[PDB]
């Protein structure tokens, strides 16, 4: 499974063009004007779907304002789309990489089916899978120097 | 070459559909139409089946779902599937989900490509399909389920 590259694609086009944002235009402007100085991104690396009814944040998701942030990238202007959640005075770009999402539909709706009694070593492979991604997501951060502005996090150690 | 979710899809979702098939004789329709010749078609997208200019994004909401039902060393279980009749032939259709993250990477991220190295990105992800499709067609040939089962990369049709 390709979870360094994965993670690169990720970063490259989503996580970096946040951050140059944040960078840019010191923090993201709510609707009404109010700038968050204090804007960072929380990466959630989720074991079930999201959209799983048995899942931890089935519900959070509905809580977040998506944004259109426009930055520059090597002088060009260009923009994504980002979903926030306001805290403590603090914005928060929240998502769960949907490139894993393949490996979140494996967890919720085939391994625990486990027809063939290997669904424990296959799982443990899948895991394996999402410590790479986290692995080559920090390297790239530290890499740019975005390190503070990045959180990822493992569902399984909330 | 071998990839575990494509193991995983194989053992649990392609693995009962075919042990229904063959124990059914077939798959039956609402009004009882027993199909003896029922297939599965497999295909492996490059592009999400919701994206808007995938040849597959109409075609999925012409299926109806069924529970098939079957025998697994001793105990009753099943599955659910999608199936197609058309022509007098009843193919169950499947987009494996566990490749939709690749398949994200493909549409949503990839196109953007800020640090002009999606092409090389693309290739080292479409390995990933490579792989899926030899596990499969390896699985299905061990467990003899070969011509039940069509597994069909979007590069080729």
């Amino acid at each position: 499974f390709p979870s360094s590259t994965l993670a690169a694609v990720y970063y490259e086009n989503f996580v970096k063009p946040t951050c140059l944002h944040i960078i840019q235009n010191g923090g993201i402007q709510d609707d009404d004007g109010t700038k968050y100085e204090n804007s960072t991104i929380k990466i959630i690396i989720p074991q079930k779907l999201t959209t799983d009814v048995n899942s931890q944040f089935q519900t959070l998701k509905k809580s977040f304002q998506t944004k259109k942030l426009t930055f520059d990238y090597l002088g060009r202007p260009r923009n994504i789309d980002v979903e926030t959640l306001i805290q403590d005075g603090k914005l928060y770009v929240i998502d769960f990489p949907t490139v894993l999402s393949g490996i979140n539909y494996a967890i919720s709706n085939l391994l625990p089916n486990d027809f063939n009694s290997m669904s424990d070593d296959y799982e443990l492979i899948l895991n394996r899978e999402f410590d790479r991604f986290i692995y080559t997501l920090n390297k790239l951060a530290l890499r740019d120097g975005y390190n503070n502005l990045i959180t990822v996090i493992n569902e399984k150690d909330i």
